[PDB]
């Protein structure tokens, strides 16, 4: 019985050293992400809607013209919803899909859904409009390096569909997409052929990106079983920082702080996380004044914040894909 679901337990990263932190941090582009990933995704998005089939196409699109060999699949289902039967449609690109292991980064594209109000549209701009853009600019920065993939450890990148409640939240009404994946993930034998494993089993950690995009994010290290990981990431930005290589920081004001939070956030992890996935959720607590308002849009982001944790997230997969 191959004790395989176990090696993420004593997996370590490679580490980049400065010369090779300098060229993460260069190639990287903040005003591209911006342009060509971010801006399409800032419309209207929630499930079923025009936007909604929008935002996939322009996921889609953005991830198939890459090098790196990525293998879409849209996983399309219904729930019942305060609204009756709906249908939702998550999106997962994935790197080598046999492969046994995969560290997985995630966020969600729909849209909490608000009737207009004066003329103003929702459009959740750091919720998760820049989450999106960020994993797609992280895909783009990296191509190269992922190309090389084509420790049987892979990536792969899910964009959760129906994570918001219709109304307000309910253990019913929010987490479509994510509740919908996890029991699937569940229960699909992994890899291929497997007598007792699941692709869960194959998720050597869940790194789930929301709320991002404010001024001034503190995330916290919410769980002991991913803490280590965590760790890392505050080594990451403490070099890069040391570097020089981030803007407008300052290690008093750093992002990843030492100091776990007792409470449950509910996100896209929750479904995973209680069958057993690790998880590092960089959701910032607490959330951004324009949480869930018609503020949450692209004049209240937060540049060069974005840039600097696009830096730090390209180094912490490249650290942990040793690549
Ligand atoms: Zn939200």
């Amino acid at each position: 019985a191959s004790a395989w679901p176990e090696e993420k337990n004593y997996h370590q990263p490679a580490i980049l050293n400065s010369s090779a932190l300098r060229q993460i941090a260069e190639g990287t582009s903040i005003s591209e992400m911006w342009q060509n990933d971010l801006q399409p995704l800032l419309i209207e998005r929630y499930p079923g809607s025009p936007g909604s089939y929008a935002a996939r196409q322009h996921i889609m699109q953005r991830i198939q013209r890459l090098q790196a060999d990525w293998v879409l699949e849209i996983d399309t289902f219904l729930s019942q919803t305060p609204y009756g039967y709906r249908s939702f449609s998550n999106i997962i690109s994935t790197l080598n899909p046999t492969a046994k292991r995969h560290l997985v980064l995630a966020c969600h594209y729909d849209s909490k859904y608000f009737s207009h109000w004066n003329n103003r549209v929702f459009v959740g701009a750091t919720d998760g409009a820049v989450p999106c853009a960020m994993m797609l600019e992280l895909a783009r920065a990296l191509d190269k390096k992922l190309l090389s993939l084509k420790p049987d450890l892979s990536l792969q990148l899910i964009f959760f569909d129906g994570e918001e409640a219709f109304l307000h939240w309910s253990p019913q009404d929010s987490l479509y997409g994510s509740r919908h994946l996890a029991a699937k993930m569940a229960s699909t034998p992994h890899p291929p052929g497997a007598r007792g494993t699941s692709q869960l089993h194959g998720m050597d950690l869940l790194v789930l990106l929301d709320l991002i995009g404010a001024p001034n994010p503190t995330f916290p290290n919410f769980f002991p079983n991913s803490a280590r990981w965590f760790e890392r990431l505050q080594a990451i930005e403490h070099e890069l920082h040391e570097l020089g290589l981030l803007k407008d920081h300052s290690l008093e004001g750093r992002y990843f702080q030492n100091y776990s939070y007792g409470g449950v956030i509910q996100d896209d992890h929750i479904p995973f996380l209680r069958r057993g996935v690790p998880v590092l959720h960089l959701i910032p607590s607490p959330f951004p004044e324009v949480w869930h308002t018609m503020d949450d849009n692209e004049e209240n982001l937060d540049e060069s914040t974005i840039d600097n944790l696009n830096k730090i997230l390209q180094v912490f997969v490249l650290e942990y894909l040793h690549l």
